[PDB]
């Protein structure tokens, strides 16, 4: 059996981290380190099964790499430096240095020059469930940033960008199919992939409140994308005649938009913010403009060519020393950098603008009169309602926990650490790589995230640890032990997942029920003798409102029904 | 949907190290199952992999019907609680500690006993929760100085590693019982052939502990079995009894003889032609009594047995041997020339030692020897135990026949670990009586990666890897002849697809014709796949497939229509 006996705050702030450590499934040993107990490990291995199943229905190969990686590799790759301080780095006896894989491209290449020698075993695609450690500097959120994580990662190796397409897109219908089997409300989203356009990357969020990803939808189409991603176009169809002459005002305690707007009541829609970053080119700088209810996308403004990837801002001294004023009195009239401007702010009229002199803007700027029109482009972040950039309706914006996310990588790997094949016709190929990675124990949180009520947690019918609680009153009774001891063979014989609980009579039946409900058992059997002697048990759902009674012997064929 | 050879087997060129000495390790990358990232470090290939799983399924369900609970504990784990234990200093440079970002002091766990003391002292509170055991399947380090042997010795491996709380010693044994049990229920379905014997606790500690061993020509460890009885112990262990009952009469008188260049046992017989029973080897070690020496001797045909002579009250454990210049200091003689007559120093014999007559032994005089000792007559006889290694041919000390020693791979080991690191670390509950108890522990570890190794140690021929019939990674291999034609394509695809469907492993050879057959037959025997069958033009035209076991000499023709039938009882 499977009995109670054995199976079942401060630092929790999220409802899932909160419920895991309620109903037992999880224990904290450190920052970031968490033990799985007896009822949790049971969720995360449906989870597990679901994910191998659908990599395997996708033709890809299990393999499992290990954690401690050495340094050499990723010397190859630059990331022994370039990964940053989320890698944790060590050495071993003989002082050979190594790192904790937080991910294992670099592993996965080496196998790959030495194992992939001929086309003809092209394409193909390796994944494993393996443990990985990131040095995450807080880790908080239980499961969701926790340091040491169970990861799915597949990576596949391809002659050329039509094969890699082809995978990838096998990848996302795999993803699709593991979410919606997994019982989650969840979105693909297109994701960044490190230039303007383009299509190489997508995440796999669940919906849930407490999610810290914004992600955008068309009301009308199929358009959805992270907001770092998110295509932004301008509301206006055509820029304001000038109504205004251009003048220079004083502006003393005027360095953010509410004080321009509410100092000199001007509409929100009539300023600008200005950023300074380093440009591309050593020792310059760009100033980059959106609208004062905007905000700068700093992905759109790192993937300007023009400017710095990856993005730094410019010091106040490097502005002061190169404009000749500091943030609160900049702007593109008399600029002396070179300046890029949002679609939106292209369109303004008749607007304000810090002077590039200290305590003073202009009013009444207009485009081509006062000053020629910058360099134009997509620099802000998509707000709630804007067009769709697909011409198609307009945006929404809702919140997603991150579980999913590929990547088309080309040749980064493969050029740096010397992975080729030859063509058909003898032409060395570097490979053409993909990688796919799927949060597994991040996914069991988010579950919880999405699916919780007053009573605890409701798991989907797939991660449900069991199916059937049977809470026997008064189990030391012959009569109720064989009646229970009966119940839970016939169940478990017939393939259900069924949890007795045994615990004696100084844990009441209410508390019993309370626990039941707590862990998410979507169905319990209640056994006592003044049912026994009616020949009805006591069955209650999870989400039911109340409990109703069922012949003991229809109970099988009710039961099964139900699951 | 198929499994297949040109995924599956991958490159032709196959890792060939000067180190890979052992059939395990050559198998394992011949047949493109495992791959090295580095030393002690090595990847799972695709058909690797499944071998492995299949390993840990059978483990998993043979823990879970002894009523074990899986957890899952983090591989990184804090200083702290290694301190608690003592072991952050003790465990060796087996330890692999690190940093993190915010200097904070871990460890990579090697084991998990200091982890699940810590989980068990939050979360039991109750008698009514024990007995309870918890175990999982989870992947170690341990900075092994030389990492060898392929699997057998890597830094990172998988061990399945059980830890059990208690009340009472009673029901530690219940549940130490049931584990053994759950053992041998796990190596009997691997299929191989092994066997339990008695163990020392080794570092782990405790009181009582038995390894299980596979049965193999390369195993590093002397296990010791009577032909007469059950009596079965790792040479570590095993008692030795002398084969004489008593003491012989005394013949000649001791005399002193003059041995320059006399410093081993090989060099007093072969100079004055002493029978090696004669002669006697006197090992000087440090007394648990602070900066004192004590005196071991064994016969000159016997060892030494180094956790015996650590158990001896008298002698400091663990065992550190005395130098040249202490012994020199404390006796006035060297190595080479020492003995138990005018011995300055306290002395244990060995039981052999003690029933010797008319022996040789070094003077405790630089160069000389005494001939013809005598216990009794010539010196008193010192304190005497156990101390040496049984032989081939000893009395079994049952009583019960005598000694056999076979070589064996230690796959799994169980321990009694008492009140060690609950009484380190403060984990108690109350009895049923309100009487505050150190919980008692027991351990219990399976060497995951290991068991592959060892099933290939034990089984393989010229051929390449015999596997047990629940380790072969497939059980059939479908070998098409010009799978590029229709007629063979349709069959093959056709016959993956039942067979698949009966629930039967299957890997499809899709290679092309610069994959001879030949090459093919050849891969799939070294591989280990237990069954195949042919397609090919000629058999399909006169209704028949080809089949061939990998224990057999020759294939046999198959008519399709029996496909099912014939191929089901093969695999049963
Ligand atoms: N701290 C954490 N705690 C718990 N869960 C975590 C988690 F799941 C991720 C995660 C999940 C999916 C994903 F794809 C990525 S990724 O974007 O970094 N991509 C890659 O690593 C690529 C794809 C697979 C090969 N390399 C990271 C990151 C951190 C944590
Ligand atoms: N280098 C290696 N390469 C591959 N496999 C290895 C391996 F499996 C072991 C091993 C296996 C079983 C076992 F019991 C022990 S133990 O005797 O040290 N005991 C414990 O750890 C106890 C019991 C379980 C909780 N703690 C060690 C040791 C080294 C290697
Ligand atoms: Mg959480
Ligand atoms: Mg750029
Ligand atoms: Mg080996
Ligand atoms: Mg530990
Ligand atoms: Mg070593
Ligand atoms: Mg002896
Ligand atoms: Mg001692
Ligand atoms: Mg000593
Ligand atoms: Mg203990």
């Amino acid at each position: 059996h499977m009995r109670t006996s054995q199976y079942l705050p401060a630092d929790a702030v999220v409802i899932s981290h909160q419920l895991l450590l309620r109903a037992g499934m999880i224990r904290r040993l450190a920052s970031g380190l968490y033990t799985w107990l007896p009822m949790g490990l049971r969720v995360l291995r449906k989870v597990e099964t679901i994910v191998r199943e659908e990599m395997n229905a996708a033709g890809a190969l299990e393999v499992l790499m290990p954690a401690v990686q050495p340094a050499e590799l990723w010397q190859e790759s630059g990331r022994w430096e370039q990964y940053g301080p989320e890698l944790l780095r060590l050495k071993d006896r003989h002082e050979r240095e190594f790192c904790v894989g937080p991910t294992h491209e670099e592993v996965i290449t080496d196998l790959a020059r030495n194992e992939l020698n001929s086309y003809k075993q092209l394409p193909i695609n390796f994944y494993q469930i393996q443990t990985k450690f990131r040095d995450e500097i807080r880790p908080r959120f239980g499961l969701m940033r926790g340091r040491e994580f169970i990861m799915k990662d597949a990576y596949s190796f391809h002659l050329s960008q039509d094969s890699l397409q082809q995978t990838y897109d096998g990848m996302y219908q795999a993803y699709s199919k593991i979410f919606s089997r997994l019982g989650l409300d969840f979105r693909p989203v297109q994701a960044d992939n490190g230039s303007i356009g383009g299509s190489g990357s997508h995440e796999f969020h669940v919906l849930a409140n407490s999610g810290e990803d914004d992600i955008v939808f068309s009301d009308s189409s199929d358009y959805a994308a992270n907001i770092e991603k998110a295509e932004a176009v301008p509301r206006e169809s055509a820029r304001g005649s000038a109504t205004e002459d251009m003048r220079l005002v004083d502006t003393p305690n005027t360095k953010t938009i509410a004080a321009l707007v509410d100092g000199f009541q001007l509409p929100i829609e009539k300023t600008i913010k200005t950023l300074v970053v380093h440009g591309a080119e050593e020792g310059t700088l760009v100033a980059l403009i959106v609208r004062g209810d905007h905000e700068l996308n700093e992905i759109k403004a790192a993937n300007q060519p023009l400017v710095a990837s990856p993005l730094v801002f410019a010091s106040e001294a490097e502005i002061r020393a190169a404009i000749g004023a500091g943030p609160g009195s900049l702007g593109p009239v008399n600029l002396p950098i070179a300046c890029i401007v949002d679609r939106s702010v292209a369109l303004m009229s008749d607007f304000a603008a810090g002077a590039n002199i200290e305590d003073k803007h202009y009013f009444g700027v207009n485009w081509e009169r006062d000053l020629p029109l910058p360099e134009v482009a997509d620099l802000r972040n998509v707000v709630e309602g804007d067009p769709s950039p697909d011409g198609k309706g307009t945006l929404v914006i809702k919140r997603g926990i991150e579980v999913g996310h590929i990547f088309q990588l080309g040749t980064k790997y493969s050029e740096a650490m010397k992975l080729s094949v030859l063509s058909e016709q003898g032409k060395p190929v570097n490979l053409i790589m993909g990688c796919y990675g799927i949060g597994v124990s991040r996914v069991v949180a988010a579950a919880i995230e999405q699916n919780h009520d007053e009573r605890g947690i409701l798991w989907p019918s797939a991660l449900a640890p069991f199916q059937i609680a049977l809470v026997p009153l008064k189990y030391e009774t012959e009569s109720v032990k064989q009646a229970t001891d009966k119940l839970y063979a016939e169940l478990t014989a017939a393939g259900f997942e069924v949890l007795l609980d045994d615990r004696d009579k100084k844990t009441s039946p209410g508390v019993k029920f309370a626990d039941m409900e707590l862990i998410g058992i979507p169905h319990r059997i209640v056994i006592s003798d003044r049912g026994l002697s009616e020949g009805v048990l006591e069955y209650k759902g999870r989400r039911d409102s109340e409990s109703q009674n069922l012949p003991i012997g229809e109970l099988m064929s009710f039961i099964t029904e139900k699951l």
